[PDB]
Parts: structure tokens; sequence; C-alpha cells
């Protein structure tokens, strides 16, 4: 598994793969591993696939929970804080082998300057969280590839569009360099899925845009 | 990895894949992992990479030396005798995360009808050996996918290309299915590799050839 | 144990084999592990003998719990997300080797296109639950080789008896390849039990129609 | 794996399935289990398909020393006994999961009385051996089976042809009730092998007859 | 121990052997392992003697309770179930070495055909049960033994005499194949208990009669010895 | 990790690396470790960064609680006592791998003299507390040898400037003897966070000013 | 540790840092781990210091004994093999910490194309080589990091000069992502060591010109 | 233990403490570390004192009778290699807990500029070794505290006498935050052992000249802390 | 540590050092050690430092509070009861590594004879009491030198002066003995601190009569 996101003018974008398996055998191929939590944020959540799945609709809950109690959304702070409790919570359970690290991407709106009101917010096995401030980060297996990968094309960012050709193309060094990560399959037309988050919202990246990207980058990386 | 090995009429073809890993990093992209032991054998061997290629190399110079030695080529028996012993050997070493599980493929020279002359030989870890007579065998990581694809497909099996054909599409489900086995790269233009055993002799398939017929199924499955 | 399910245009078939092994001991010869839990679902459990029958009646207790309490059936993702919290609490008793994987497939009637409302769900050990897109699935010991075989045998689906042939012929090759699998008992009379779910609900298959097809299966591979 | 051996009036055979299994996975389907050590015994073994082949041919070489040095052919005591001492030496291996057991049927020439000359020796893990007296024995995981069927079949045992059935059918009781032991495979053709062993030496049975008296056995239980 | 169970034209019949071991010494003579729970089923419980007695006072404790409670007996499947929650709750104490493997047999009053309402129920240690439609079951450590002499030995079975003679005979081979199931004593006069039930309910069998087909048995054995030989050798 | 405080006529000043590290990589490269809880305190908590900031959060949590409930701020020997039982209930997290180690530095308005106002509190595993006596502390993987920089540099300060000074030179010797503490990154403009408490109460102290007295250390070692 | 090679038209070039640490204490800053073993071929050893300047002094030992004692060198795949047979042999030691990964890089001067006679090998902990064809490689704690970073900048290499700036740059990016891995020391003036292999044979880069590079991508970077 | 050694202009100095421990129980009050393996190289070794003294012993041992057999003593690097050898061939007993570090100081005649032919070699317990170009190493439990003090001092050093009175120092705030080291014992006159090698050979520093300039180093300690603070307080 | 406690015609006199260490390093040079429990008792507390506080001031809390309560001080024996209670309590956490051993010394109101009324009690890890009537006891690391020490020195004990000489000198020779007793500091001016408690209570020993007791010690020993 692997999850990136970035920061670029105006919102965030992060990307995810498709690729679930059982040791060397591969018992998914169109898993989706990025949730929609609110109309401003995102959670990608990396490890085993269960727990991933049970805490992205936990926490969409306890988030849309409170909204409605209290009539006002939590701040992003306060977001922040009730992940990295689930994440402090889960920490026997992920001694046991039930480990799962999540990725929170969002946009603040409280944020006095529209233009950099992207967040990334990385979390740690034992349940600390830190606020990237370098404009990317990325969680699983393939991380440190795909992070490589960034460190280099992240100057190629200036909107919405290059952030996710960038993001996708992460993704493909990530799966050329781990079998865990997989890539575009043009055999079966599955392609990893982004979400993209601006100051109107946070909406799903449709696949025709992400397979022209991918496309592209196999052909670039063809001859 | 996998190595798969089948019979046609008139000879036998093994191919392998070209993967090798490290967990689940990728370090190789163009292992060769079968192997002309002579003029009359291919040795494909799965496992430890290392293990393989020393198995392979020790192989090669025992049935050389005993040819140049004794100024007669070994019977298949021998063969597969000699095989078998290094492997019973190698359990020690094999118990403690080196195994090398080797496949072997040959034509006898010797046997009386020359269209059932190839020969297909396996091995397990205790050194066991046993002569294949459905036609296939597979080994390594992703075999029982190949070997599961060679059970439906070896009736299209009439000669030599077309026994090609059914092996390079048992290496590609069997790569379909198992992320240790590689598939056919297109972006890099890396393809298994495969070697045709008949009564001329043993040569390998060019890489045109297995390239076209990879390119041929991708097609066919999309 | 070997399971098989698959889809074919306006419905679902499972079926499944009747051997249960004790190590190497053959101990049973009959056992039926297809049940139909509700009018438009059935769920075939692999594993230990005992708590599959477990599995299936409580689960079956709980759909008609709920639906005779509200008045109404519960959705199909209700059903999956309560097997899938069954199979979650089972887990410290599976690591004792009391294991259990179920396999639901069921018919839609709330779905848009009914000739695309079978449902085929497969179960991990985790608790995950993957809604299968492939068309088939496969659980149990033999569950390699059956979905293998259904991989180059799904091309012929066009109906519910060509469906129904496939599975079982899917099942003949885990028990051809399997020894925990048993095969058609020509001499005993003993066939895989299946079922089919169409838009009039499920229905067992009755065992002169599957003695039929396991008997042609065998001519055709004897010649 | 289960191997069966009952004497009859004038001589004594043995029979075997084919059968090998890796864990719960069929790795082979006509594995031959019986061998024919020299003109008047043969030598069934159970466990490990490698031990036992490997126990067998060296059995078969030390025999051939023996009679080639001395030109006399051991008396069946000695050959028990180096049996045995095989088997005693095998125990550590054995302890590590290389278990072999033997079942050693034979003619004994210088016997008394010729209608009493079959011999049926069974082995234990320490290399004990002992002369069974009720005469049959079986070897394998489902030994108990088919001993408990020839214990009801052995009163109908009154020539070879007989015993042959006898032997047959108590192989497919071992079959039916264990699911290491294969049974007669209609679809492929493949059937248990057996051996006879009389005054005129050890001769493989033909596998028409023993594929007539499995389809009896099937028809009478259908 | 060893109890065996077959069904025959119009009923059930279960039987078991007397003897109980402690490791190599035999520690009883006349140990009963077969019970009559109610008017229409029989339990016999193998492995640990004191779980198996305590088991079989237990079940027809609660099967009693249930129906002195609610005026009506339980169904068949209802006693199958209790016996088989029974079992599952057992598991921890017979992971502890406190195992007892009980086997089910019965008559069906509410069954369709009177003829084939007798029934055989086997469990594991899993409490999972199977309702054995075969005509035959056994349990406990010589179980593999009698369970092959009675496949051979189930044709010659027309009705509750021969049932008795075959299980009677199951049980001689299980002793003899087996050193902790014990067989029958004819010094002290000792022979395996059975239980018979029909339509008419479950009796106790007579202990003259199964002495009776004990001794046939017995001389039928030391005959065929005599006729038979090692292939020619005695 | 490595935290710094030492006493400087008038108040006192702690500064701390911004680098956090998972075994050999760096996985942060401005993690704050200062902390100023109250008006006239500062904390700095060494060891795993997540429970550094929850310690740090609850601490301000309950300080703060306890001066609105009764009107009055803590004396320091409260804070102290507070601090240590936390330090002492965290024990057992601390055994499995869950270590936090404070350091606190604070200025006593109830003090007698004015400029002997400035204190300094270490800590240990078991939760016991000694007030610092020697004018400087220091706490983490790097804290020996910022200790014994300290110890050679503490005869300059002469004011919270020279103080400053010297801390930072402490924290730039720690950062140059171990390699899980950050030095000054001129390439990203990343320097040491510190704060400055006096009488007028606890300030952040401007990163231009660290910057400069970073760049003059370089400047000076070169 | 972390050891970069990556072939150029007509040559290869292999650098090196110069830290060695013992956990996350510093105790080497002027660490050579680049070694010149003959006149065409440089080797690279990560791991234990000790045990890695043991190898690259008995390798060359060996290498200069066998050309001493032939009156020829050693032809390429024959260094490889000693070099492997070496790593073999220390597995072993290797399991109880002692561990040692090399990384070689030669020029063939029997090969065909001399543009194209540049190679590189590298080599697992099981005694395993294969031949880099992808132009580059690297080992070392920060290996993954610098091989993702040449995997980047590979297309800018033309020449000898340029190959040398992305090795530096690969390197800067290894010490950047990993503690254990030194960056260019601009204090105490210390930066890696490289080797420059071509048809002229194998020098050492002089500091002033790696400083330079250094320089320019700090400024770069800045 | 603590041994400290450091590069001056024209030579080196080595130095050591005196004390020696059991646990928590001081054992020895004299004990000399410092050893002159030969006319231009001087080995102290850290850890468990007999394995120091018989390493000691076996290496000049070994180095004399190299020079004795050849007629002509060994290259500085081949010392090295020695030394590096029998510490590589001691780590079998060192993971048993008689562990050895050794510290190696030498003047190499063979060298181009006299001034900078002093040479310090530290060897970690893998027997690999580094020659220092930092001008000062140590060994011993108090290591770590001796090397920071030399860190800040060694700008003062500018001769023999400046070198000797920095490395008394070094022991001396080793000796202050280790307690396995001995300090200046003023009350038995037990002061830390030196030797200095220079152009003309290895020496013996004179007991008096390190009393005096320990007695100076308390002197300045006591006057800088009656005039320090704790910050305004004392 | 170290803390020594005798007595003397009129009342008791109690000393401890001032050293803390963690291993071999020293942590700590100004230890507080001896507590005024109440106006007539004082309470010494050896092995872990945060458990010795945490005893002291917990037992001075709880006899505080019985006094408040009840209006009339605890018995002497009741205190002791109270101690032995604390200490038989902690034996969990002690036999985890938090080990605190007190030593109690305390002058009896309610006692016949006054010159005798000075009381010492020590205690064992098990909760056990015991009044010491040989006139003196020690505890900690060096408790075995002081004890041996004082058993030679005692004899010159005639009046309070006299017993705080004894005491400072069989301090002095568990610190020349143990490394970890700390000696007294002449160049920092450390010293241990004493308690003399007599018929008008407990009072602390002023500095700079032990100061000029140790040097007087220190030059008569050199």
């Amino acid at each position: 598994t692997t999850i990136v996101a970035l920061k670029y003018p105006g919102g965030v974008v992060m990307a995810g793969d498709r690729r679930s398996t059982q040791g060397n055998m591969i018992s998914g191929r169109d898993v989706r591993k990025v949730y929609i939590t609110d109309d401003y944020t995102a959670t990608g959540i990396a490890g085993t696939a269960a727990v991933a799945v049970e805490f992205a609709r936990l926490y969409a809950v306890e988030l849309e929970h409170y909204e409605k109690l209290e009539g006002v959304p939590l701040t992003f702070a306060g977001k922040i804080n009730r992940l990295a409790i689930m994440v402090r919570g889960n920490l026997a359970a992920a001694m046991q082998g039930l480990l799962a690290l999540p990725l929170l991407a969002g946009y603040d709106i409280h944020a006095s300057d529209p233009q950099s009101a992207g967040r990334i917010v990385s979390f740690d096995a034992a349940g600390g969280w830190n606020i990237e401030e370098e404009g990317y980060q990325a969680v699983g297996s393939g991380s440190l590839f795909a992070k490589s990968s960034m460190k280099k094309l992240y100057s190629q960012v200036t909107d919405g569009d290059s952030g996710l050709r960038v993001a996708v193309e992460a993704l493909y060094d990530a799966a050329d360099d781990d079998s865990a990560t997989g890539g575009p399959d043009l055999v079966r037309g599955i392609f990893p899925t982004a979400v993209i988050i601006d100051a109107d919202g946070a909406v799903d990246v449709p696949e025709s845009r992400i397979a022209e990207l991918a496309r592209a980058i196999i052909e670039s990386r063809s001859g």
C-alpha cells in the first residue's frame, strides 16, 4: 500500500493505489484507500485493510456526530486530536498485527491566507502527529520511494493539475520499486484513486483524467 | 520466481521469469533462471538466487567433468541421481533458509520413440525425484497458478511454437496471481527466457519471439 | 473443504463439497456447507465444521430477528457488516484453532439493473470484506485450484445452467488437486450441493441435475 | 501410503497404492512403492518417499553385492537382519521427520514344507522385527483399516488369484477410510501395483488383471 | 473404552465394554458406560470415567427438567443441540485432560416411517454433531477396529437380534485389537452391557442373552482358528 | 534530542533542538520541544515525541485548572510535585518503551532575592526530582556533551544575552557529538528554539537572534 | 554509511561518505570507504568498519597474489567470483553482527565496445552477485535514498564530470535523509571521497573538485 | 578507568588514572595503566585489569621479539596491525566480560615533518583502528567527559608542559564526573601517571611535576567555585 | 549512600552522606538524606532517592496526622510499627528495583532513665524491626565499613561532640572504602549533614561545625 499527499497553491491532493496482498499472493485489485471524511478533509490509511476501513468509518462517524450535536464543525486541530487519540488507542492491537497508520489532508477554511490553507498531517504508531511544512508526505510500504520521487518532482507543482500529475508519478515510482504497491493496470483499466480539496470542497477525481495522466507517464518512460 | 516446463511432440520446452525480490522490495529485473547444462538437458532452479546459481554451475561442472573423464556422457538416470544427491546434501542449509528446488527437463537420445523422448523431472526438499507423466510441471512461489493454467491449456500443444505459447501464458498467469513473479515488462522490454530442446540439441529462444507471444497474449486478454 | 460462487446474467450460484476430515482420516461424507440464510442470500463457511454450523445458524437467526423486529429486511450492506462483525469477534477463537471463513452471495432486489444484481462478498480473518468484481470467488483449502479453474472457465458462463456446470467443474478440479476436498462419489451417489439465487429467490438445486452434470464432466475427462 | 502383504497356499503377494501427498495437496499419482529386491523377496516401504526409494535401492545393492562376493545368496534370516540394521541406523534421521517403515515378504526356498514357504516380516521404528504368523500384515497411514479388512476377508484366500483379490480389496478399504491412500483411478486408468512370489520366483502382476479386480470390487460395492 | 451403536429395521441398539484403566493397570472390571437418558434415547460416553458419569447424569437431569417444566418432551434435534452445547462447554476441561466424547442413539416417535425412525448422532471435541446415516458408529480408543468390523458385518443385520450379535462381535474385535478395551470375561462372568430402543421404548438387554451371544462368538472364533492356518501352517 | 537550561543573573533560559528521528531515518526537522506552561515556568521534555507533547499539554492544563479553581497560582514546589507525580505514574508505560524525561525551569516571584529567583529542576525515570544548585542542566541523548560544554562555558554568563549564547553553543556541541541531535540548518534556515524567563515573565526568543548567534558560533569554529 | 556508483560513457565512478558511528554517537569524521583494489577496479564496502577494511585488504592481496603468480591479471568474472566467495564465507560471522556488503565497480579492458566497458556489480548477504544493467547502484544504510535520487538525476550524466556531480548529489541526498550518513562538512572541510576509472586506469579524485561540486550543490539547494 | 592522549608540537603525551574497582568497592589505589612498550610507543588499556596487563606484556614481548629477530623495528603500521589482530582475537573472551580496549600513542621517526610525527590510534571492540586527526583521544568509563574537556582545552596546547597540564585537567574532569575514575589523592599523595614521547624517545614524567600541576588545578577550581555563584546565589 | 547513627549519654546523633549516583555516573552532590520527622525522632532512608524522599514525606505526614487527630503524639513503639508497616507494604516495589531501607533514631520522653533514652531502630527488607542495643547502626552500600569503623571508635564517645566526630569519621571511612558514598568535598565546600536529638528536641547541626570536624580528620590522616 502507498498513499501520497501534496500541497499546491489553493488546495491539496491525496492519492492512493489499489492493491491489497496477503503475503506474496494478490488478493485485491480495486481496493479504495482514500476517503472523504467531510467537506474539507480527506483521510488515507495504510496497513491492515480491515482496520483501515473501520478507522475511516469510525472517524467520519465521530466527526459528523460532533457536527450534528454542536451545530458547528470541529476545528482542524480538534480533528487532528481525535485521529491521534484513535491511533493511540489502537496501539495494543497494532502490536498484535493490526497496525493502521493514517494520513490526513485538509483545507483550513478559517486560515487567514486562502492560498496557504492546505494542510498535511502525519501520524506515527504512538499517536504523535506532525503538521508537514515541506508540502508533501507519504505513508505505506512504498512511502520512502514516493517521498524521494516527490522531493525531486515538487518543483513542477504550480496548480491542481500539475500536483495531480506529480502525485500519480510518485505512486508510479512507488509501485515500480515496491511489489506490495500496484501500478496502473492497463489490461484491466484500473487506476489509482485521487481526491482534490480546494475552497469549494473535496471532490473525487474522475477516472478518465487519472488514466490520461498514467498513460502519459508510461509513454514518457517507455521512450 | 516461477519456472515452467512442458512436453510437446518431438521435444521439451522450459521457461522462467526474470524477477528477484528481497521481501517486498524488487531488487532484480533481468535475472536468468534457466540454464543449459549440456547439449540435451536444461535446469531451472527456484528459491534463493545465490544457491540456484551455485547449484547450476556445480551441476554443469560435474556433468562435463564426468563426460571428459569417461569419454561418454552420463545416462539420464545418472544425471537425475547426481542432481538428487546435490539436493539431498543441501538439506541442512535449506533448513536455515537457503532452500533451492530445481526442475530438470531433457531429451533422451537413447529413448526408443523419438516423439516421446522428452523428459521432465521434479524434485522435493528431501532429495526425492519423480518423472512427470502428465507432460507439464512447475516450480517456484507461483507454481500452483502456472500448473493450474497449464492443466487447462495443455490441450492446445501440438508443436514447439504452441508449447512455447502455452508456457509463456502460464508464466503470465503465475505473475498475474503472484507478486513475487514478474510479468512481461513492456516499458523496459524485459521478457521471460525460454529454452527449447529437441533432437538437434538445446537452443535459447530469441527475445523477439517471446516478445511477440507476450504481446499477443496481452492483446488477447485486454 | 471448498466452496465456490460465481455470477451469471440474472443471478448467482454457490456450490460446496461434502467431505470433512480429521487429519488424514475421513470422518464425514455428506456434510452440507451451503446454507440459505434468507430468501435472497446464501452463505458458505469453510474451516472448522462446528464453528461453520454455529455461524450459519446464528447469522440466520440474527437476520430474521431484525426483519421481524423492524418489519423490513436489512439492506445487503447491513448483512455484510453484521457478518464482518461476527468474523471480527471470532478472531480470538480463530487464533486458537477454531477458524471460520465465510463466503456470502446474494441477489440485490434494490439494485438498479436486474441483470447485474448478483453480489459476491469475501471475508478475511480480520473481518475485512470485499465485494468481488471479477465475477467469481472461492474459499477453503482447495480454493486456489477452483479459482484458477474458474478463471479459465468463466468465459463460458451465459445463463444459470452454464454457471452451475462451471461451478461443478471447479469443485471437481479442486477435489482433484486437494485431498481434503471430496469429489463426486459415484459408488455412494453423493454429489456436491448447490444453491441458485435469482429474482424469484433462492432455491436448492436438485441432486439429479448435479449428478448428471458431474457424470458429463467425468465422461468428458475420461476420453 | 498403504502397503499390504498376505500369505496364500504356495506363495505370497504384496500390493501397494500409488498416491503421494505433501500435506493435503496431492503431488503424485503413479508412485510405485513395491520393489523386487531379488528373485524371491519383495520389499515395500512406507513413510517418506525419498527415504523409501533410497532404502530399497541400497538394500537391493547390498544383497546383490553379498551374493556376488560369496557366490551364494543370503539366508532369509540374514536378509531380515540386514534390513533391521538399516532401520535401526536410520533412527536418528527418522526422529527428524525422515521415517521409513519397510515391509518384507519373501519365499523361503530352504523351508521344509513348500506350501508354507511364504514369509511376512514387519518392522518397527526401533529396528525390531517379527515374523507374522496370522498370514497378513500392512504398513502405512491406512494400515489399520487394511488389516481390519483382511481380518474379515482372509478366510476366502485359497490360491494366488483369491489372495490378489483380497489384497486389492484391502487396499480399496484403506483408501476409502484414509485420504492419504489413493484408490483406483478409473478416469486416469491408474491402479495399485502388486507382486506375486512363489516357487518360480517373484514376478510383477500385469495391470490388466488388477484393473479387472478393481472394477469387479467397485461393481460389487455399487 | 469402546461403545458401538448400529441401526436395524425398527429400532437401534447400543453396547459398550466394561473396563476402566489407569495407564496400564486395570482399575475396573464392571464399569457401565451405556445410560438410558429417557424413554427413547440412550447415551454412551467415552474418555475419562468421572466426566462421563457426570455428563450422563447432568444430561438426564436437564432433559427431565425441561419435560417437567414444559409438559412436553424435547424434539430429537433439541436434545442433540443441548448435548452439543454441553460438549462445547467442556472444551477447556478437555484441553486439560478431562475429555469426554458422547454417542447418542435414539428412536424418533415423530418420524414419518416407523421402520427408519432410529437415529445415531456422533460428536467431536469442538461440539460439532453429525447425524450418522450409514447405519453404525463407534467411539472410544478401540472405535476404529469396531467400526471396520461393523463395516464388514452390517450386511447381516435384519432385526434386533442380529444387530445385537453384530454389536457384540464388534466389541469383541475392538477388545481383541485394543488393550484398553475389555473383552468378554468368562472366568468372572462379566459381559458388555447393551440397550435396545424400539417403538416401545428403551429397555436394558438381559445379561443371559449377551452371555450366550459372546459364548457363540468365542466358539466360532476358536473353530475358525482351528480351521484356518498361516497359508497352510498352524 | 537535547534540551539545555542555565541560570543567569535575573532569570533563566532554556533551549532545545529541532530534530526527531525514527531509528536512523530523519522524520522531523522543525519539532518544538520547549513549552511555556504558564507566565513564569517553561518545560522541556525529552524522549518519545508523542509522550512529550501529551505531557506538556496535560501539565499546562492541570496548572491552569488549579489556578482557575483556587484563584491563586500554585507554588513552585507544588508544580514540581505535580510533575514528579506525572513522571512516577508514567513509569509502567516508560518501561514498555514510552519513556519521557522532562526538564523544568522557572522564575520564583515569591523568592527573597530577585537576582537568585531562577530555578532549574531535573527529574529521573523513577519520579525523583532535584533542584540544581550548579547553574545548568541538560536532558536527552546528547545531554552529557551539552553539560560538559556548559561546565567550561558557564564562567562567561553575565546576563541574558551571554546565557543565551552559551546555551546555543552547548546545543551546537551536543549536535556535533550526537547524530540524534540536529544542528543549525543553514540551508533550510532552521534554528533551535529558546525561551527566556525573567521578572516580566516568560517570552519566546525571536528566531533572528538565535540565527545570528548560531552563525557567529559557526564562524568562530570555522 | 552510503557508497554510490554509476556508469558514464567511457568509464565508471564510485563515491562514499566519511562518517562512522557507534549507535547515535559519532566516532569518525574522515573515514575512507572506497578502495582502489587494482588498476581497473574499485571496491566500496558497507557495514562494520573493521570487517570492511579487512575485506578490502584481503581482496587486494588475493588479486595481486594471483597476478604475480600467473603473470596475468584475473578476468573480471574471476574477480567477481572471488569477492562472492569471500562474502559467502563471511555469512556465519555476519549472522553475529559482523556484516559487510561490498560494491564493485570496474572497467573491462577486454570488452568489445570501449564506451560500454564500465561494470557495476552488487552483492547480497548470501554471496549472490548481479551485474547491474541500469547504470547505477548503491549500498549502505542510506542506499535507498541515494538510489532514488540517482534514478531521477541519471539523465544528466554525459561524461565523467557530470557523473561525479550526480554521485555527489546522491550522497548529499542520502545524508539529508539518513543520520548515519555524513554530509559535506564545510566547517571542518571534510568532503566525500571519489574514484574515477577509465581506459587510463583508476585514480583518486582531488579534494578540491569535490569541494567545489558540494558547494555548488549546497548553494543550489539554499 | 580513564586514559587520555593528546598531541603537541614535537611529541605526544599519554596519561591515566590509578583507581580499580569491583562494582562499587574500591580495590586499588595505585594501579599503573600506561606502559612503555618500546622506545617510541606507549600503550594504555582500559577494561579488565588482568586482561590489560596481559595485553601490554604480550604486545611488548611480540614487538621486541620481532625487533631482535629481524634486526630492525617494525613500522608504525605494523605495530597497529599487530595490536588490532590481538584485539580482534580477544573478541570471543570480551563477549564474556573480559573486555580490553587499548589506546596507542607513538612518535613515527620515519615521518617527514618532525613537528607532526606524533601519532594517536584508537581501537574498538571489533579490532578496527583509526588514526585520530583531531589531536586527542580518550578511552575508559570516563572517556566522554575527558574528551569533551579536551575539546575545549586543546587551544592552550603549545608545548609538552601545556599538553601535560591539559591531560591532567582532562583526567581531573573525568574523575569529577565518573566514580570509577580516581582523582588526585592529596591525603595519600597518589597522582595519575603520565608518559611523554618526543624525538629523544619515551620517558616517564616524574611524580612531582604531576603533583604540582594537579595541586594548581585544584586551587584554580576552588578559586573559581569561590568566585562563582548559582546565577546570583552561592 | 551511607547513613550512620550512634548513641551518646543524653541523646542520639544521625548523619548521612550527600552523593547520589546512576551506576558509575555522579548525578548529585548535595543530596540531603536525614530528615527531622518530628520533635524527637529523625529518619534516614537509603536506596532509591525518590522512594526515600516519598517515604520520609509520607511518614512525617502520617505522624503529624495522628498527633493532630488524637491530640497526643504516638508512642515510640507505635512509630516503629507504622514505619515497619510501610516498609513491609513496599515489598512488591522493592523486589522490582525500588528498595528503600530506613533507619530510625529517636529520644524517648517517657523513658525512665534520661541518660539512656536514646533509641536506634533498624529495618530489613521484610519489614522486621530490631531495637539496636549495641549503641550504633548504619545502612546503605557503605554500611559495613561504617559499622566496622564505629566498632573501634565507639569507646571514644562521651558526649554529643565526640559522638558527632565519631559519626563523621565513620562516614569518612565508608566513603573511603565505597565509591557510591561521597566524601567531604573541600573544593565545593560540601559536607555531610547531621541531626542531634536530646531532651530539648532535634536540631540540625550547622555546616561550620561539621566542616571543622572533617578538616580535623583529614589533617589527622594526612
